[PDB]
Parts: structure tokens; sequence; C-alpha cells
């Protein structure tokens, strides 16, 4: 399969954990990684792809303008502007008519090709649902969704690259930004929700397991819709891990859920920088 990742120098020994995960959930699978830079420096990505299967065969670093979305919202702190990017994936992708976004921040446990083998039809995109934003009563409306349609999170996505293709995303993205400008809370999680709404297909949670799914797992359910009730319901076992908000498994004191994979991948890896040692 095709994974998709998108990075600036700041979280290059991440993209390689995140990465190295993604391998070993698929020992028998040719993960073929495109990876969105923002900025990383030769010695980063030479210590990535080092990381890797093939001494790094399977990954090619496509060079991305941070500048380009210059004026897009930036308020959630920990976020940068290269949160951004996956907004051009039609333009810096040419060899897939279909991709697996991945965020950084994510801990793939196992195997994603149920996923990937989804069958989109003429949708946008497959993504996993989000409580946190689904359960904030008003809000999915002021970006124009119905409560019939679910917002998803951005951190985990079947791309139907093709089709994107055939649109100019980016330009849309501007034309939704300057709609809804003073309403949005979540940046590009709100413009691929706005601009797809009725055209996504979605995945079981376990795809996306988040600190709001897990929380659920201590159970109530948004909605009594049996499609929703279905997706949110995690079907065990969890195979993406998505470390969503502030705290991340490759920070202290972290008591997110399965964090403890990110020190057992790191410790495992083949070439750590100097500058690494730190970050991990
Ligand atoms: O220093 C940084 C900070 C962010 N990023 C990029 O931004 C993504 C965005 O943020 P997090 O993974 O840190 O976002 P977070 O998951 O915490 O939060 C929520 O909001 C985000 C957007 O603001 C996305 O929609 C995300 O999927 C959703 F869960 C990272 O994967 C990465 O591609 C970097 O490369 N370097
Ligand atoms: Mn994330």
């Amino acid at each position: 399969m095709d994974i998709v990742f998108a990075a600036d120098d700041n979280y290059a020994a991440y993209l390689c954990v995140a990465a190295k995960s993604v391998e070993a959930a698929h020992p028998d699978t040719e993960i073929r990684f495109h990876v969105l830079d923002a900025g990383i420096s030769e010695a980063n990505r030479a210590a990535v792809a080092a990381n890797l299967r093939g001494g790094g065969g399977n990954i090619r670093f496509i060079d991305v303008n941070p500048e380009d979305f210059a004026g897009f919202p930036l308020n959630i702190r920990h976020i940068s502007i290269t949160t951004y990017a996956r907004l051009k994936l039609g333009e810096y992708i040419a060899d897939c008519d279909k991709v697996l976004y991945l965020d950084i921040d994510v801990l793939v446990r196992d195997s994603l090709t149920p996923l990937w083998d989804t069958d989109l039809g003429d949708n946008w995109l497959g993504a996993c649902i989000d409580l946190f934003v689904e359960r904030q009563e008003g809000y999915k409306q002021k970006i124009g969704m119905a409560d019939g349609e679910y917002y998803f999170n951005a951190g985990v996505l079947l791309i139907n690259l093709k089709k994107w293709r055939r649109h100019d995303i980016f330009k849309m993205s501007c034309e939704w930004v300057e709609q809804y400008k003073d309403v949005m809370q979540y940046q590009d999680e709100d413009i691929l929700n706005g601009l797809f709404k009725g055209g996504v297909c979605y995945a079981n949670s376990r795809f996306n397991f988040m600190p709001t799914n897990y929380a659920f797992m201590a159970n109530a359910s948004r909605h009594t819709d049996p499609l929703y009730r279905d997706r949110t319901n995690t079907v065990m076992p969890v195979a993406v891990s998505h470390y969503c908000g502030p705290a991340k498994p490759w920070h202290r004191d972290c008591t997110a859920w399965g964090a403890e994979r990110f020190t057992e991948l790191a410790g495992s890896l083949t070439t750590v920088p100097e500058e690494w040692r730190g970050k991990l």
C-alpha cells in the first residue's frame, strides 16, 4: 500500500517512529511511503530512510511550501502550518489513485489492509468519526453540516486521489476558509469536513483510536442511528492509536493508552542521530 505522512524538520524523528510501526504491522505488505516535506533537513531525511526497510528504499520525500498556507488559521499551539499540506494531496502525488494519509502522532498496531481495501466508490475519502467534536452539541453545524452528517477526524484518511486530481481542492479550501474563517476551530480538519460532507465513507473507530474513543470504552453515543453506533464502536483489536491533542507518546508523563509501543519502537531503531536522543 501507499502511505502518506506530512511533516517538517521538528517532527522528523517522530515521522520515523510512526513509519516503522506501519512496517511492523505489515511484515509481508509492500509499504510505499510518500512524505510531504515542509523543511526536513537532508540529514533528517537520511536518518529517517535509514531506519526503514530497504535502507529507505520505499520512501520518497515530496517538497511542499509551507508559505502556501500562511493565510490559514493556526490557533492550536502544538500544530504547525504543515498540518494544511494534506489539502494539496491531489497536486503532490501522481503515481497513485489511492493513498492512506496518517498523522505523525499515530501508532499503527494492526494490519491496515481491511481499511485500505475499502471501496470508496465515488466518494472523496474514507475516515473515522471524531467523538470529541461530534459530541460538542452545536459545533458541527457552525460549519454547515447536518445532524446526520458525521464529523470525522483528519488523522487517518483513505483518500480517493483520482477524484481529488479532478478538482481544485486548494482553491475550494481557500474559498471555504474565507466563508467560515470566523468560526472554525479545528483548522484543516474543518476544511475537509465542510468540503466533503455528505460524500464520506466511514470506517470503524479501530482505524483511528483516540483518547475520546478510549474514554468511551468505559461507557453514551451521540446518536441512535445504527450506522453511527456501528462505526463508533471499536471492533477490537485497535489497529491505529491516534494520540490526538496536546499529549503525545513522546512527551513526558504520557498517560495515553498504548503509549509504550512508541518507546518499544524508538529503542528498536537502526540509526539514531545525536540530535534525536532528546526527542526520544
Ligand atoms: O511541530 C509540528 C506540529 C505539527 N506537524 C503536523 O501536523 C499534524 C497535525 O497535528 P497533530 O497530529 O499534532 O494534531 P492533532 O491530532 O493533535 O489534532 C486535531 O486537529 C488537527 C488540526 O489542527 C488535525 O485535524 C488532527 O488530525 C486532529 F486530531 C501532524 O501529524 C503533522 O503532520 C508537524 O509536522 N510538526
Ligand atoms: Mn494527530
